[PDB]
């Protein structure tokens, strides 16, 4: 088997837990040997360890640079009573990002037989977003926002609003330079890693100081640190006003990175393609990545699975979490064998869908869900078997 | 002719001004007579009156309740050079909106043969936008605070925004008045009742629990005290959504709801700004100002001056009139004018659905680069065809 090296894996919850184990059993473990740092972030085990497993998983990603994560339940009030949780544990994803830093980039997987929301988008678009004290104003009065330098030599007082005719609400927000810089570095690394050009969108016409700082810091870091590496790959970096970016992006064919300063997984859910959207946290050092599906645990399918009904859950996004993590491991290690495997598994997935073997969501995307009949699609396990069979052929032929 | 009553009109600039006159002369005046209160907000008349004609027009709307407005040039540094005018006057639409107040609602015009960005959207969705931050650079370490000082001399309240311990960054403050939020709510309920469609408000009140929670609370309070009964009598409702759920729900919907949001760009990228209409809906439920959501279409106006054939879409400008006229008809219980407004909209939709369209519409079918001259009509050709179809429909209606 391929010697794969150090990968941090995080097990999860409900329907994605099922698919995750299938991915390891049928598509990864038959071909790759991993020095696997495996952490169980299932809700019950987070409860039993008082969420310590989540913090330990994040520490492992930092040490070993490659994380692949299965979808996890984020507790709310009803989860607390469903599992009798000791408390409403915080989102594992927030815990991990707070420890790793970095920027989340989402990317759709595109197949030629599958409609796109914007049909001219024939190459994927990779979108990353940059990730407040608010209060109630009880009645008339001035709200002001002040800055006091550490030396105390000055004191600038900006008027937010003079409320004259009632109360309302107000808020202050901020960003540290370092956070903007990290967002730049991650974005530049994303673009170099994929070999695609990079756009930053802001509303610097309106937030001239706040958003102009994003623009200035991106351009300064580009000029000092990345411009040669971009010109070596014949890619480029530009700023856009968000108004123009949206119009230009919709007239584009795709194949660019879009760093967005002001969600896309919500459009995917509305469109019915969450199972085809992957996600990757990109740390600004360019070394550490955490890959995962953009969707959740798919509870509604899992209740169906629990009741004996047939499930047609799309495993592609979860598969591409593995391939993206392994491809990155291959890049850090110059593992040609691994790189070939990771790429081959992505090709197999797209070839299989493009030959008409797909889950119910993809069939509904072609035909519309009302017109979908059961023979137009495979169920979760049929689809995985077909992918396993096509992966066996593809790897054997080389 | 049909008696129309009192309508405030605002003429405008460049390509829209030319479309504007073709509409009155071919589509409105042959069949309707109006107590028309006209105001010329063309850039020249706006300079030559120190932008006074603009605020007179806004007062006329306040008084007469119905305004219809052509698109107007907003001045920038290149505009002042163009007409050698005396100042970089403010947007006529900002002037108008702070005299009247109220919420801008946008609505696309749908035709069966013109593809939609979301195929399942067969009925229009109406988006209501609430519409000022103070932002600055933080140059180095220090404290950013935001404070509230009551106007009655009582104790100021201080909120820590951030201690910058190393380096600087940026900060800003934002605000919203209860009255603006209450007006937004009223305008939104009014708009949902006039159309007979349910209403959704979207916020992110899970993160900004005080700021956005204020919007959610004001909408709900006002809904219960003054609107729930009238809503339940048109089989519609009001509900609040987190923005994530609202985006998903909306894309799975069929359309036909009001979305109060706490859009133009997507229309421009999709190529459908010519099919996008707008209406300023004041909180009283009596005053509207209707207009195309697009601008003066400068780029086509230049082709018009250089003797080039143009194919600028007039539908959204026509619907400024029809929506203004429909609202004027509802105020006056004028059934004859309500019929004309509705019929001019249906004529417009049907003409397109029969294959007679301007070049942008043809491009939604064939693809932006793939239109040829035989696929569409030019601006004046299209107006004639509307005019002919409008005559035929009004003749066949007296039965
Ligand atoms: N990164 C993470 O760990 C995330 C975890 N979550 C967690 O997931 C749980 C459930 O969240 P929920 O709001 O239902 O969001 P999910 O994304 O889990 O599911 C939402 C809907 O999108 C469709 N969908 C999502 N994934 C697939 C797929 N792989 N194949 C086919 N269809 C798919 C299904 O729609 P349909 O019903 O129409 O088939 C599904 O019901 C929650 O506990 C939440 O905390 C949520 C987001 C991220
Ligand atoms: N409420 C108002 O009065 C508004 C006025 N304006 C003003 O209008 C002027 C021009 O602004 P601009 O940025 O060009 O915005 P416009 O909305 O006038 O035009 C933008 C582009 O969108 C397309 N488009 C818009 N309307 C139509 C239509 N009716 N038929 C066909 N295509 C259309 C055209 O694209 P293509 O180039 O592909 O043909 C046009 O070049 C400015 O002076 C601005 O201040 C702007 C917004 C609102
Ligand atoms: C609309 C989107 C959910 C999917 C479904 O259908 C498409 O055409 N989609 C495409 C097509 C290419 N590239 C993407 N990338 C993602 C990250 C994206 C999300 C949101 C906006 C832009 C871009 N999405
Ligand atoms: C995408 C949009 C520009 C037009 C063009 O294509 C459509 O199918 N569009 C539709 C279809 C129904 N309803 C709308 N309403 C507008 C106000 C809107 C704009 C933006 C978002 C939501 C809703 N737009």
């Amino acid at each position: 088997k391929i010697s794969g090296g150090s990968v941090v894996e995080m097990q999860g919850d409900e329907m994605t837990r099922i698919i995750w184990e299938l991915i390891k059993e049928k598509l990864i473990f038959p071909y790759v040997e991993l020095d696997l740092h495996s952490y169980d972030l299932g809700i019950e085990n987070r409860d039993a360890t008082n969420d310590q497993v989540t913090k330990d998983a994040a520490e492992a990603i930092k040490k070993h640079n490659v994380g692949v994560k299965c979808a996890t339940i984020t507790p709310d009030e009803k989860r607390v009573e469903e599992f009798k949780l000791k408390q409403m544990w915080k989102s594992p994803n927030g815990t991990i990002r707070n420890i790793l830093g970095g920027t989340v980039f989402r990317e759709a997987i595109i197949c030629k037989n599958i409609p796109r929301l914007v049909s001219g988008w024939v190459k994927p678009i990779i979108i990353g977003h940059h990730a407040a004290t608010d209060f109630v104003v009880p009645g008339p009065g001035k709200v002001e926002i002040t800055y006091t330098p550490s030396d105390g030599t000055q004191k600038v007082t900006y008027l937010v609003h003079n409320f004259e005719e009632g109360g309302g609400v107000a808020m202050g927000m901020y960003n540290q330079d370092k956070s903007i810089e990290d967002f730049a570095h991650s974005s530049f690394q994303m673009a170099l890693s994929k070999g695609w050009p990079l756009y930053l969108s802001t509303k610097n016409t309106i937030l001239k100081k706040y958003d102009g700082r994003f623009k200035d810091i991106f351009q300064e870091i580009y000029d000092k640190q990345y411009k040669s590496q971009f010109e070596a790959q014949k890619i480029w970096y530009e700023h856009r006003l968000i108004d123009d970016m949206v119009a230009q992006a919709m007239k584009s064919e795709g194949g660019f990175i879009w760093a967005c300063k002001n969600q896309s997984d919500s459009v995917a859910q509305g469109y019915g393609s969450l199972g085809m959207m992957t996600s990757v946290l990109v740390c600004p050092d360019g070394k550490t990545v955490e890959a995962e599906a953009a969707h959740g645990t798919v509870t509604r399918h899992y209740r169906m699975y629990q009741k004996g009904q047939e499930t047609s859950t799309n495993p592609i996004a979860s598969i591409f979490a593995w391939t993206r993590g392994l491809a990155h491991r291959a890049k850090l290690d110059n593992n040609k064998e691994l790189a070939f495997f990771a790429n081959a598994l992505e090709e197999v997935s797209i070839e299989t869908i493009e030959a008409g073997f797909m889950t119910k969501d993809l069939a509904a995307c072609i035909k519309g869900l009302p017109n979908v009949q059961r023979s137009d699609y495979l169920n979760t396990f049929e689809f995985m078997d077909k992918l396993g069979e096509n992966l066996k052929i593809k790897l054997a032929q080389a």
